[PDB]
């Protein structure tokens, strides 16, 4: 349907209300049921007109009177909805006109650390909510680990770059809001041995199906069997995947005794025969020699030896009977063994490919995720296919940045927040000289999980941040993920194909240049380094991992086919000192709950909050992701806005 489409879109249900909204409206949840399914359709119908149109502001006024008989007729109620909606960046979020310009006499100073999306989209509610707002960046540029490099015709994102299914998810708001040109990825993904060789279609669809299957084992043995610690310490998935593959290796090997305990007992049986059938032919030899030989008892002396010849002839034809019956059953015991191996070196390496891509998926090697809660964000996926930004990534911040109060080149390097108010201190990084001190009400910040965790740390927090914190900054995993971009002139690949993979001899370094990646119509190829690989090809120089990426293609291509690229670009997240790493991972021994905690806001002891936090690693149920970082940035506007402007 129509409006309960805008309630799903919103990630609602459309037929009951949440408990936030619970809280916010007890009087509803206490009264009438009727009272209740009113509230509802009012709901859904305001997010369909907000919807509908994201490119305006959507007013109470508009509201009222987009609103059908009897729905126009409770104004208080529809009111209070359109004001919760509001405020919680369920309406007017993202960019849009304006119908009511911004006040002109603010309330509170909130300063937001970094210019992310997470930052961005607080600094664009905040704004509206008629605060004074200061975002201070480091980098020369909005967007953080929303990065699109632009050089000639060629445009490549090197951070985030696809958005899952817009349905449910917010970024379809900001899509139409901002004009980004989306186009679906093709799911078809070939995958090339390290020769260049093609993988055949059998092994392809084997290797997956098995990867697959050993993945639900470790899900099972996760989640129904509670093998969830193991010697005082959290399990990992690489782990479990550790112990059923050896599992199977085990069947193999057990399968392969028993078929040659058959075998050998088949030979043992056949060697007893034969030398049972060798006896009894010296038998016949004996009775054939003394029937020759042959009164009346002579007479029947040769009907005797007949009966006696012809009987052991009748032995010795049945157990010819049973001869047969046995080496016929060795032949096909020779000729059916059970598998030899569980995996071929090849599958093998095609089985570190998968699980390449699911580094590549959580940016980090399986070893360190934690076995029970590693996908624990499952649930929240959205619907529809995925897509990439045809016009860059970028497009999102940069709109997002119009007409706010942005510092770049400025560098927080000190946040000390009493109870009296907050002072951030920052650097200009073109002259680290020239210091600033921001005076605010407030500090947002979306630093990312690995500038907290820098040691020594990057940011300074005056009184220090609390134990919980911290271990929770502590705990968390963050991980790393790099690209090689490869602008050429002409397209030598399958132009119908987004992805093909490169298998990796070895398990180590099963995710260098493992996946290679297509964008739509263009001459531009992005080759990922996942895992292991990720931080340790930071090493390498740009023309180097060029070449090996060059030979890599020629293998598969033809040497002749693959030209000298015209330009090419190489991500470092990791050595990025505004990134130290690319985004959030749960961590053996960490949990969603840790995310919740990186959520929580500061208060000084007796009181109320000064320090927020938001980022993609403050949100539980959409942690690593654009609309994450999105969600988590008004989560923490509603908040402050909560708190300085009140419920
Ligand atoms: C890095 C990365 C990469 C490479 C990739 C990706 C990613 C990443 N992602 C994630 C995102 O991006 C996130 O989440 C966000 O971004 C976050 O945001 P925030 O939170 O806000 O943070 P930032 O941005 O960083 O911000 C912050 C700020 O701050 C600043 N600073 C620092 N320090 C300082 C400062 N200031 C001042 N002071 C001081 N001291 C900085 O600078 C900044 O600004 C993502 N996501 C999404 O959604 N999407 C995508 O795409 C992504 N990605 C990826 C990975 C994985 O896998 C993903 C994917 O894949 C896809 C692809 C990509 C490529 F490239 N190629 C191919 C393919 C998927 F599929 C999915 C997902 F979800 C993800």
């Amino acid at each position: 349907s129509g409006v309960e489409g805008a309630a799903f879109q919103s990630r609602l249900p459309h037929d009951r209300m949440t408990s936030q909204e619970a809280a916010c409206f007890p009087d509803i949840i206490s009264g009438p049921q009727q009272t209740q399914k009113v509230f509802l359709f009012i709901r859904n119908r305001t997010l369909q007109l907000w919807l509908d149109n994201p490119k305006i502001q959507l007013t109470f006024e508009a509201t009222l009177q987009q609103l059908e008989a009897p729905y126009n007729s409770d104004t208080v109620l529809v009111h209070r909805v359109h004001s919760y909606l509001e405020r919680h960046g369920l309406i007017n979020f993202g960019i849009y006109k304006r119908i009511k310009p911004l006040p002109t006499k603010k309330t509170g100073k909130v300063i937001i650390i970094g210019s992310g999306v997470s930052g961005l989209a607080a600094a664009r509610q905040l704004q509206s909510f008629g605060m004074d707002v200061t975002l201070l960046e480091a980098r020369d540029r909005v967007g953080g680990r929303v990065a699109t490099f632009r050089k000639g015709n060629y445009v490549a994102d090197l951070g985030a770059m696809v958005v899952t299914g817009l349905g449910g998810n917010p970024m379809a708001v900001v899509s139409k809001q901002v004009n980004m040109e989306l186009a679906k990825i093709k799911q078809k993904c070939p995958l090339y041995e390290a020769n260049g060789q093609a993988v055949p279609k059998e092994k392809d669809e084997m290797v997956e199906q098995e990867f697959n299957r050993l993945l639900e084992a470790t899900s099972y043995l996760s989640h129904q069997l509670d093998f969830n610690v193991l010697n005082n310490k959290p399990v990992s998935l690489g782990q479990a995947l550790e112990v059923v593959i050896q599992l199977q290796e085990k069947h193999v090997k057990d399968e392969q005794i028993e078929h040659w305990k058959k075998i050998v007992k088949t030979q043992e049986e056949l060697k007893e025969l034969l030398n049972k059938m060798v006896n009894l032919k010296e038998k016949i030899k004996e009775l054939h020699q003394q029937y020759k030989e042959a009164d009346i008892t002579a007479e029947f002396l040769v009907k005797s030896k007949h009966r006696d010849l012809t009987a052991l002839c009748k032995e010795y034809d049945e157990l010819a009977e049973t001869q047969g019956k046995l080496e016929e059953k060795l032949q096909e015991l020779e000729a059916n063994p059970p598998s030899d191996v569980y995996l071929s070196s090849r599958d093998r390496q095609i089985l570190d490919w998968h699980f390449a891509n699911l580094e590549f998926a959580n940016a980090t090697p399986l070893s360190t995720l934690s076995l029970k809660h590693w996908d624990q964000d499952d649930d929240f996926e959205f619907t529809g296919s995925h897509l990439t930004v045809r016009n860059g990534y970028s497009c999102v911040p940069v709109a997002l940045a119009e007409g706010l109060d942005i510092k770049l080149n400025t560098a927080v390097r000190q946040v000390r927040y009493t109870a009296s108010g907050c002072e951030v201190i920052a650097v200009n990084t073109r002259s680290t000289s020239q210091t600033f001190i921001y005076k605010c009400d407030a500090v947002l910040c979306t630093l990312p999980l690995g500038v907290l965790k820098q040691q020594p740390p990057a940011v300074q927090f005056v009184p220090p941040l609390p134990e919980w914190k911290t271990s929770a900054v502590q705990r968390m995993g963050f991980g790393n993920l790099n690209k090689v971009v490869l602008c050429f002139d002409r397209v030598f690949w399958d132009p119908s194909v987004n992805l093909f993979g490169h298998v990796g001899s070895t398990t180590a370094s099963r995710g260098e240049l493992f996946l290679f990646w297509n964008l739509y119509k263009a001459p531009i190829l992005l080759a990922l380094v996942a895992g292991e690989a990720a931080g340790i090809m930071e090493n390498i120089s740009d023309d180097v991992i060029v070449g090996r990426c060059l030979a890599i293609l020629k293998g598969i291509f033809g040497s002749s086919a693959v030209p000298q690229p015209k330009e090419t670009v190489v991500s470092r997240w990791r050595a990025d000192p505004w990134a130290r790493g690319s985004y959030s991972y749960v961590a053996a021994g960490s949990s969603g709950n840790d995310y919740d905690l990186m959520a929580q806001p500061i208060t000084p002891g007796p009181p109320i909050p000064r320090l927020f936090f938001a980022g993609e690693h403050t949100i539980r149920n959409y942690p690593a992701t654009v609309h994450g970082a999105l969600l988590s940035g008004l989560r923490e506007a509603g908040r402050i806005a909560d708190q300085f402007l009140g419920a």
